[PDB]
């Protein structure tokens, strides 16, 4: 197969352009040219491309400076029909964001740090980006007594509720995801996982404009299923954009390509995705690759990995959909009971007075019969499995 | 130090009462007479005791009998002065709870499930209970295609709004605390963190009368900060009552007497619900152990661990005490600016306008010379170390 | 495909067997008769079964019963032409052994645990098996004062000593496998790992009657690489038996199908396993599945689960052979240099001396063109899961 | 309490010498001057410094710079006093080194990598330096098909046999220590465990001179019990030197101050280590912290890092102390029977024989009574928490 523009897979400025330098060693890449790294992307399928503010504009630049560079840059995009569908800021790499970016400890650091925001959203508008991606990387603690946890969270809702007023005023109709960590660069980082970032976002003045950005190696850190909470932030609604990867239980984040860590959860991700409720895909935004190329590779490993995602992710959607079409699945579905779940437990206009009635849901049930019945998942399991191996 | 009433220590019947059958032994211990149980406990300090339906009244006792156990219990109660601030329901022993209670595929199960539960209300209601604890064990998979999440949280939505209906219409006045853990017995268990809880909890009918049941362990389990979890739960105002325990990481769930796992975060812990805001404890329920006497053990060492865990709370609350009260910690504190962090970013009256208008902020602010300067972040945490190891 | 005497494949009764009683709940199945589980597992491809002493004979049962009890065993293998190529002692259930068998602090018990052990290698070596396993369950502790590790090991290794002596004084030839587990039942159980197991092994009096039976689930555990773990247990000659199963990281003992956790894993290990020097195998022994058919199944599932077993394993094996085969990947293998670390550093007679006096080795060296060569890996990568897939 | 040349506390140039530049982040502190870390170190009591060749002589320094730096290290050491116990190569930050240094497929990095250790060698015997730590940080893989673990093991084999040659005919007496770690920065190291690393060392071909250098957090990255790993390592006789840190389990190396991570191991291991055989050590050997002053910390926070690491040690070695000098300890540990696992299973002259004539070791042996006797550990384990929190 063949990626379309319609397969919406965007890529990071900072993915194909991670130059390798590790927490144990320098790079063995040289830098990416901003220009050249639409181009290589437009070619490889991509529809569109997103970067963090220092990715494109380097720390410090004079205004004529960044004037050239976001010029160059839109002629680029112009060229390759490639779109911006999301920006971020970078609130962790330099040293005054050693503490966070909008819950240092530091008043000024926090005042800094929604100018650098505000900035970025500009640029954003201006380039027609629908999502600000918030990644708190830096906000959180290594030691319990060095953070009031409930004053950050204050300052965390403070610093949102001012973007989404600018936002709104200014008529940007921007969205907000914030993306959870558990660790990494902070020994603990505020807002875990999917689910601690969904109760954050619900405590905000305007929730409605708020959701996650929730990336598979993330979650996987902590060994939580990725399907199963994405599967929640769906039920919640609040699904805004998603980042895929890969990565080997808990341990640093290794952001390998899509599939190369997870298979059989990358497999259940994309059945997730695409095989929504009326045949139709349940998440209709950027397939976003927030992954890095390996260190021991040159720039032909770096493209090979960039098109390695997107077939991944194609091969997996091919299987996904021939499992879902296979009438000896459907047959296991209907064994399974898994559709049964999706009847609702009370009968029409029942109550807990009809339910208490109810002699068979209770003083007559056969708790032992019922209880010795299987449910057949191991081979609704098997057949998935089949499926992905191509032995089907 | 001696437990008061004051510090309301409970304990689970299934606590003391673990005969220590595991998934590789044989029960090591003969059963505990519950009379007994509320005996010992109201010696060593207990203010109350807990249950599921099936630890008090054997699954299957007719009518007669359960009547019978119940009186004995409420004299044992009547006769030792401990209360029963919480009652819980058995829904993952049964062979017929395989697949769950509230969201298992089949819907027969889901419906004896509830009236399973609403008796176990009227029991609670009727010993004085407060607190109805689920902890949906049985919720979850080990398969990915087994389960609708959507679905499940639907089944799961429509059971609790269903009780919540009924306990307000008897007027019992209880509040719902939903327990979240990650895994065991499923492979992955639905609202696997505190984090997830609180957001489903969010989207129930009458929100206000839920709240979360977080166990020390089970956020362990995946490898998260309790006490920052806590923290975070505190914040929503969703602590509604709180499992005690300790683990050593992500292993099965072992249970430990509180304080014998991760010991500086049970340090931590006790320092966040005791040194409260004006003076006072953050948190005001009840100090729950939901821990298990080592296999290894006698009926004289089951008493001995259940004395461990308040001993654990009440030497680490001394200290906690002892740590704030320094003034070098004070002045460890300042240097780290923790209380900077409760100043709003922003002036009183300030919006984005003013913050954009503010040029010290960001075109005159130097990130530099700020990113330069230390937090003292490790002698802090030092200084708590020396206190908890009662070495100042 | 189809499974053949010469794949090897056994199963433990106590698989097929497991009545599905977890930590959590009771039994959802009944009871297997060993004589119907020869006939079914002969049926669906087996060549072989093993036990535990108490699997095939009740715990305390007279001599009159279990000597009827093995003859019947007897008729059954004889009839179906399965064979027992291993046995193993149950030294975990029972309570005696809530401290260990050979590690137990009571010096009782571990007089008993050899003794028990004594008897099963009896009725192994009459049924002409040829390794016995040793799975420490129960060594180790939950609390580090509780156990001297050093006097433990002492222990463990005059146990493992006797044992060896009395089989070669018999001249029964058996070999001696430690099966490692880093937890689960006891907090933390002595030699955790592959490694450690190899280790403890070479001290023993006589080595060479000594290796490992490693499982998989065991080493994920602890998020440890199940293939290079093998790898080196093969490099060091000790792979005497193997336990295949799936497991999902670091939580409790799953037990799943081999192939339904890790599956990139799994199949880097068939490939490890099956495409040894020179089209041979690397190992000769059984492949042995130690798993458990899911709690929510019933006989059928049971079944089921034990053929998805040997379809996995066949499944892997024919997609490794592919890979391997593929003109392509040998490509990819040569430009990432696989088979060059095959190739001795130092050239024929070699040493120090000469390697000195190299000045291309190192004062003309170039580090920094060579720390520039991609080494193609993502690729070489890429092209594997899509054999696995069934893409290529 | 103070510390002693006695305590035999080391440090290495770069752990307060790390200028934090993270996987995340720009370095948040200066470089450290070689001569001023020699007399700050010597200063807060440490009796020797260590450093990988990189971080004394800037990787390609001419000779005549070369020279110079050791010509003032030398005098620093002089003047202060300080010894140089260890010495290593670093084989990690060089982009040649980005498959590994003894194991890359790339014959000429092998080859590069030993010249680059016998230099190193040379100029620690010159230091009088005794042990040779070899960190194989670069050694591992990504993926499963890019690495022939077999080759390697041969490779890392061939390598090491070479500088023991060396080593031997030159008379410079040096000891080998391999350090263990099970990722990071590679998917998977090779030799990921004690254990592992053990196991290698015993197939060399002067076996006699290679040990292991274990790191605290380095075990615990795969919840590995440290205490236990190191009681085993001492049992084999190849605890060679030992690397002092803290970690909070799976997830990035942290390289906290010993003893901020996982506390209650931290007193178990010093317990261990100084509670030795007689009433001496078991370990006497450098005690050497292999830390990282946290980012978030200035020069200040970097000296106040460096003194906590000798006070936990300190602190703990007294609570360790004052816990084995107490009566009720005494008697708790005799109640658990500790002591009786020291006592041989066999009487002495007993075999196989004559514990197959004693009926009381199994025929008469009462299991059921025996099994329902409690070992009291959570009492021993309260005494010993107790001891910790000077609670007694
Ligand atoms: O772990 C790195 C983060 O995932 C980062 O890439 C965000 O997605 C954007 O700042
Ligand atoms: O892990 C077991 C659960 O903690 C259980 O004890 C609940 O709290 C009550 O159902
Ligand atoms: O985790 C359980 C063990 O794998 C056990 O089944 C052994 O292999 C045999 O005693
Ligand atoms: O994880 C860092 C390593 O421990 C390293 O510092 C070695 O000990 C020396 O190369
Ligand atoms: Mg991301
Ligand atoms: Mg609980
Ligand atoms: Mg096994
Ligand atoms: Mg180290």
């Amino acid at each position: 197969v063949q990626a379309t523009r319609e397969d919406k897979f965007s890529f990071g400025l900072w993915t194909v352009g991670w130059q390798a330098r590790d927490a144990f060693g320098d790079a063995t890449r040289t830098a990416l040219d901003p220009v050249e790294a639409v181009h290589k992307l437009a070619e490889i399928g991509a529809y569109g491309i997103t970067f963090h503010d220092d990715d494109l504009v380097p720390f410090g630049s004079d205004a004529q400076t960044r004037d050239g560079i976001i010029a160059g840059f839109k002629k680029a995009l112009d060229e390759t029909g490639l779109i911006v569908p999301m920006v971020t800021t970078n609130l962790f790499t330099h040293p005054v964001f050693k503490d966070g970016g909008f819950t240092s400890n530091d008043r000024s650091v926090r005042r800094y740090a929604i100018r650098k925001v505000l900035r970025q959203m500009d640029l954003g508008a201006e380039l027609g980006a629908k999502t600000l991606v918030l990644w708190g990387g830096r906000e959180g603690a290594e030691y319990d007594s060095a953070k009031d946890v409930s004053a950050a969270l204050d300052r965390y809702r403070e610093a949102l509720n001012l973007l989404a007023q600018y936002s709104e005023d200014r008529g940007y109709g921007l969205r907000f995801a914030i993306e959870p960590k558990p660790n990494e660069p902070r020994g603990d980082i505020l807002l875990p996982t999917a689910g601690h970032a969904i109760a954050f976002v619900q405590e905000l003045e305007r929730p409605e404009l708020f959701g996650i950005n929730p990336e598979t190696g993330h979650e996987q850190m902590s060994n939580l299923n990725f399907t199963q909470g994405i599967a929640q932030a769906l039920w919640h609604k609040k699904l805004f954009h998603i980042d895929l990867n890969g990565q080997h239980g808990p341990k640093f984040a290794q952001d390998l390509v899509f599939g190369h860590g997870d298979l059989l959860n990358a497999f259940s991700l994309v059945d997730l995705l695409e095989n929504g409720p009326d045949g139709a895909p349940a998440y209709d935004g950027p397939r976003h690759f927030d992954y890095k190329p390996s260190r021991t590779e040159d720039y032909d490993g770096v493209w090979e990995s960039a098109k390695a995602n997107i077939r991944m992710y194609l091969l997996l959607k091919e299987r996904a959909k021939a499992f879902r079409a296979d009438p000896e699945v459907q047959e296991a579905l209907a064994a399974s009971k898994v559709a049964e779940l999706k009847t609702p437990t009370l009968n029409p206009g029942e109550g807990y007075a009809e339910l208490l009635a109810d002699r068979s849901a209770f003083e007559d049930y056969d708790a032992d019969a019922v209880g010795a019945k299987g449910f057949g998942f191991v081979k609704l399991n098997q057949l998935a499995i089949e499926h992905l191996l191509g032995a089907r």
